[PDB]
């Protein structure tokens, strides 16, 4: 209870609902590698897996390079979200970079999810 996020009017991310066990929820988000930030889970930006016991995110940072040259080694972030308990969980996605750190000026994705 001591300062809070503060959603801005200006992005809509934290997905607040509920779903299921295991439904690996598949999200393929857009951006670019060779931009500075990177779009995972909150601290574990820079680790090997996001996931741990509760949310089995199951996520590929594809960094594809571009049509036919390779001056553009830029591609997605596939996030695969298996409820792997049940209960209250949540997918927290940041904008932060991995090379400098994460803040709260940084985007968001918290694909919450109420466990059923």
């Amino acid at each position: 209870g001591s300062h809070m996020i503060a959603p801005l009017s200006v992005k809509d991310n934290d997905k607040w609902v509920d779903t299921h066990v295991g439904k690996t929820t598949e999200i393929h988000l857009k951006g670019n590698p060779t931009t500075g930030y990177m779009w995972t889970r909150v601290g574990f930006v820079g680790k090997d897996v996001l996931s741990d016991e509760i949310l089995e995110v199951v996520c590929k940072y594809t960094p594809t390079p571009s049509s036919t040259p390779m001056v553009g080694v830029g591609g997605i972030y596939v996030v695969l979200v298996k409820p792997r308990k049940r209960g209250h969980h949540t997918l927290e996605l940041v904008y932060t970079r991995p090379f400098e750190g994460i803040k709260p000026e940084n985007e968001r994705y918290t694909l919450h999810l109420n466990v059923k």
